[PDB]
This record gives C-alpha cells, structure tokens and sequence, in this order.
C-alpha cells in the first residue's frame, strides 16, 4: 500500500513517452527505458545513434550470453532489428532483485528512436503471445515474476504536466510511478474499478458505451471493439476505430462549436492556440468510456477532460500563447487507451486477477470547474457481445 522507494520512478511525457531508470550486465550499464504496456520484448539500443546519449556495450559485459538468432520488429512508420541474447538487469528504483532477462539488442533501426526523448531502449510490459520472434521468448515481466517472489501485477500513474517542458524540465522532473509489484494508495483518489483483460496477450478490455458529454454516442458496442480495444503506455492518442472516431469527432465539434477549428486541427495534424491562459476548456465536452465490471451485468465509467485529450506543445514563437494538438486519432487496428487516458488514472495492471484497475489519479491535469472521475456501478446487459471476434 506504500512502497515509496518507487513513487516518482519515471520520467518523460505524453508524446515522447514515459520511461524508468534499469541496469544492465556487469559491471552495471544504465539505460532509461520506456514502459510500454502495448508490446512485449525487452529490447535496447546496442550501437551508436544519433538520438542515444549511450547504449547497451555487450563485449563490456561479462555476463552477456547470446541467444545466436536475430529478431525483428516494424512498425507503421518505422522499426527496429536486433540480436538476442540475456543479461543481468536490475531496476534502481523498483524491487531490490537482480534477474536474467532476455535483452533484444538493436542493432538497425528506422524513426524508433526520438530526438531527445532521453530513452534509449523498451521495455514490453505485455504477454508473451505477441513477443517477437515468437512467445518462447520470454518477456521481462514473466522473468522477474518466475526468479523472484515479486507479485505479479504493476501500476502506472503517467503524470502529464499540462503545458509544454523542454528538454530540461523533462529531465529534472517527475514524469509518474511505476510500482512494481503492488499499489500505492497516495497515487490515486477514490475507488479502484477493475476490468477483466479479456485475453492474454495486449493488456485487451472491452468498453461497452461511449457518451460525450453525457449523451450516448449510441453505436453497437461492438464497433467500440473493433477488432480489440488495448491499454497502451506506448501510445500517445486516444485512438478509435474509424467508425467510433467518426462519431465521436462530430459530436466533439457539435459541443464546441462556439469555436471553429481548421480540419488539420480534427486529423491531429495542426495545432490550436490560445492566447496565454484563454484554453476555452469548458466548451470542449469530457468523454466517457464504460468499461465490463467484474461483475455480472455491471460496468463502470472513466471520464476524461479536455486536458488529457488536448495535448500540450510549445509554440516556438516567441508568443506566450498556449497550444495543443487533438490527441484522439484514426485506428484501423481497434482502440487503443494511450497515453492520453492513462495520464488521468492511476492503473492497475492486476496480471495475478487478470484484470486492470482505473482511480482517479492524484496527477491528473484538470480546472476547478471539472475533474476525470471512475464512476460505478451501472447496469449493463450483454457486454460480452461488445467483443470482437
């Protein structure tokens, strides 16, 4: 219920992600490392980059052992090759244990890395079922709970600042918690509502109504589902299948008409600004998202604000105004929850109870006129029908 040895481990930011501190092989090499819920290899940055302050040197390991096979892993826009092999990893303010991990180590790699993100490697919170090559490959998480006694679930509290930080405040400040092993009680306010994680390999739940501004979005849940709806730390936007966000995006406008947006703001590509202070927060509706409860026939709601899904970017002028891009976007791959609505919630990822649990996180940027809120119960019927096959 309190392991503050923890609390204030990570760092980062919406769109660049957030990451923890880890060691790894002997004599200790440190690396900071995204914490990404959405993929399940270990992987780091084994050879000089443009955009890597260091890197994983395994001949200056002398417990490096290697696998002698070679892994690979695209994306959209990008990716990243390596070489397998296992070492001694350690993460300094996470549980006190050494184990011996599988570390995919990169070797080429294509707009994986980011100008100044300050992470130089991944860590794959996810099940084995999508691990690269294959799921004989075993993920960090699976490691530390077989070698050692450490439960086996973790919790994210993802603090978004709310305005812009260069390179310098992201690095001297606290960008969340990730606590390994447990739940911290000063993270969060309020009530836990679990989901069940339908299946085992992305952290995978099923919403079961959308409302905007509390009028139902009114679809057939499935769509909400299509094809799977994910947990994912390594995503920045809330993102929505093409029909949801569709529907969403139009009553979106419709509450914020008072205001007119170019197009380019709607497809995430442009950004707005408002004169410093003048964000019009209160004509941008709050969205909520009804999740399956654990029990029978019941569901409960996360509500997000403006603030989680308008995300901050300076505006290089030297005006003092205040911009944001749109951060819901287009998936042809289902929903994906980022790092957009994480940063409203302390999360709970029970991998013991296979469920995940969401409160009101104590970081959450909001007004004092409105604040995000889980909500429950409600009585909902045939939810196992919002699931895709």
């Amino acid at each position: 219920g309190s392991f503050v040895e923890m609390v204030d481990n990570l760092r980062g930011k919406s769109g660049q992600g957030y990451y923890v501190e880890m060691t790894v092989g002997s004599p200790p090499q440190t690396l900071n490392i995204l914490v990404d819920t959405g993929s399940s290899n270990f992987a780091v940055g084994a050879a000089p980059h443009p955009f890597l302050h260091r890197y994983y040197q395994r001949q200056l390991s002398s417990t490096y052992r290697d696998l002698r096979k070679g892994v690979y892993v695209p994306y959209t826009q990008g990716k990243w090759e390596g070489e397998l092999g296992t070492d001694l990893v350690s993460i300094p303010h996470g549980p006190n244990v050494t184990v011996r991990a599988n570390i995919a180590a990169i070797t080429e790699s294509d707009k994986f890395f980011i100008n100044g993100s300050n992470w130089e490697g991944i860590l794959g919170l996810a099940y084995a079922e999508i691990a690269r090559p294959d799921d004989s490959l075993e993920p960090f998480f699976d490691s530390l709970v077989k070698q050692t006694h450490v439960p086996n679930l973790f919790s994210l509290q993802l603090c978004g600042a709310g305005f812009p930080l260069n390179q310098s405040e992201v690095l001297a400040s606290v960008g969340g918690s990730m606590i390994i092993g447990g739940i911290d009680h000063s993270l969060y306010t309020g009530s836990l509502w679990y989901t069940p994680i339908r299946r085992e390999w992305y952290y995978e739940v099923i919403i079961v109504r959308v409302e905007i501004n509390g009028q139902d979005l009114k679809m057939d849940c499935k769509e909400y589902n299509y094809d799977k709806s994910i947990v994912d730390s390594g995503t920045t936007n809330l993102r929505l299948p093409k029909k949801v966000f569709e529907a969403a995006v139009k009553s979106i406008k419709a509450a914020s008409s008072t205001e007119k947006f170019p197009d380019g703001f709607w497809l995430g590509e442009q950004l707005v600004c408002w004169q410093a202070g003048t964000t019009p927060w209160n004509i941008f509706p709050v969205i909520s998202l009804y999740l399956m409860g654990e029990v029978t026939n019941q569901s409960f709601r996360i509500t997000i604000l403006p603030q989680q899904y308008l995300r901050p970017v300076e505006d290089v002028a030297t005006s003092q105004d205040d911009c944001y891009k749109f951060a819901i976007s287009q998936s042809s791959t289902g929903t994906v929850m980022g790092a957009v609505i994480m940063e409203g919630f302390y999360v709970v990822f029970d991998r013991a109870r296979k469920r995940i649990g969401f409160a009101v996180s104590a970081c959450h940027v909001h007004d004092e006129f409105r604040t995000a809120a889980v909500e429950g119960p409600f009585v909902t019927l045939d939810m196992e029908d919002c699931g895709y096959n």
